[PDB]
């Protein structure tokens, strides 16, 4: 089990062509839905369909069977995103491909700038059996714009984005400490594409950049990736009954 | 649970502990009967805890867990482990230490002397000990000075650079954000300045502990860095000789 060390998924993010990925709420979308989503994701080319939400609560029961339903019907790495509890660390169950694990580095909480890390290899394995724990991709974690939930909730502070003072502290640390990706996130706005092509041009060839937060339309994911983004996150777009033209249209 | 990288009460002495000089003994080069003689002036001196510790170690665990063992019964003073990890196996633990000093090589070239030691090293926790007597993990910051291929070959590190201040104001920063216990300056071949000792006493929160070792050999060099703001000022070879007794006085006098 390559755990913290690269493996397929991080393999798989690296080698696949930049696009567009769909995030499903597993708390939020039923998981009939969830299957008839993971569907069309395969036949779009995505590179991974991830399973994400700030929100979570009795996770183990939830999302195993989630997952499993998800892996089902798509033959893609299904990768969960959730924030870290002290006490707990981050949440897993068997049969995810991989965990994204984010380091809040703008936080003022060392607990979720990396302690969870900690929390989470001391834990390791528990229930799941060794070689089947999901790899973990190792992930610097940034949040843009105002968001009081992620602040009250994790601690975070917007990033300054006046100058790249900070930023390029980000950069410095995502490089020394090989992180394998970096995720750019705003809540209630949108991260500035100027901010992506300056962590596109810091970041070592191999770190993979994500992008999400209010992304609704082509020409967004398209901007993103001229701007230097792998990957261009969307959850809420679909969150909706005609997802699937929604679907079309950030993709097409 | 234990504490492991959570504060305990190793940390909680080194916090509360009048500064002053700590003794380093290297079990790979000291004999057990030596180290427990030495620990029991230690005691006396009143320091703040008996770190062990070398670059190098073969057969750990048959070797520390008497060795530990040994020391703890000739003195009350917490057992600190300082030895660098290796890939696959993380850090070198074994029963009976109070703590492991974890550290993080910032100026290291590979990361995983930079950090994934210690992602490594949890992962394999608790491994063949049991979990209510596994030592306490400090973690820390670890800088390196001047010329020193020793510990570049070994480790990765590239020594720091005070030409300007940047380079260590962005180690303050991962310091404090990062909520490290303590900083770790250390100069295998040379003296850590102590103009730096005074850097980072200004930039670190005041619960976080300044450790400075290296070629200290003299009272006054332990005295100009405490006055400089370190915490503890730590000394390995300037006792590793027969007059060992003369100079331990000279240099904690
Ligand atoms: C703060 C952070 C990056 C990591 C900490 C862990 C954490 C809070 C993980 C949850 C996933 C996340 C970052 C945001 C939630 O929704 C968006 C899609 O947004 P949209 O509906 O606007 O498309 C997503 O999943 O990306
Ligand atoms: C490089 C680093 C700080 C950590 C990585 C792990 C690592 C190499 C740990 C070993 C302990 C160490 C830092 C130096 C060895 O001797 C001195 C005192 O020297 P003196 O004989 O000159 O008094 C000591 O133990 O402090
Ligand atoms: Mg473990």
């Amino acid at each position: 089990p390559p755990l913290w060390r690269p493996g397929r998924v991080l393999a798989r993010l690296r080698e696949h062509q930049p696009g567009p990925v769909h995030i499903i709420d597993p708390f939020k979308v039923p998981v009939t839905e969830a299957v008839e989503k993971a569907a069309e994701l395969t036949r779009l080319g995505f590179a991974a369909v991830l399973l994400a939400s700030t929100d979570y609560e009795s996770f183990e029961s939830h999302m195993e069977p989630y997952v499993a339903a998800v892996k089902a019907a798509t033959p893609l790495p299904v990768v969960l995103h959730f924030p870290p509890r002290p006490g707990a660390g981050f949440p897993v169950v068997r049969g995810a491909d991989a965990l994204l694990l984010p380091a809040l580095l703008g936080s003022g909480d060392d607990y979720f700038v990396w302690k969870s890390f900690l929390e989470t290899l001391a834990a390791f394995p528990g229930r799941i059996p060794r070689e089947e724990w999901p790899e973990l991709l190792l992930t610097v974690a940034l949040t843009f714009g105002e968001d009081p939930r992620t602040g009250d909730l994790l601690g975070t502070v917007p990033v300054s984005t006046a100058s790249t003072e900070e930023i390029d502290r980000y950069l410095h640390v995502a490089r020394a400490f090989g992180f394998h990706m970096v995720y750019l996130y705003s809540r209630n706005e949108h991260v500035p594409p100027e901010v992506v092509r300056h962590f596109r041009k810091g970041l070592g060839p191999d770190q993979v950049l994500f992008v999400s937060g209010n992304v609704r339309s082509g020409r967004q994911v398209t901007e993103y990736l001229d701007s230097g983004a792998d990957y261009v996150g969307f959850a809420g777009a679909l969150e909706q009954p005609d997802w699937r033209s929604a679907l079309a249209e950030i993709a097409g």
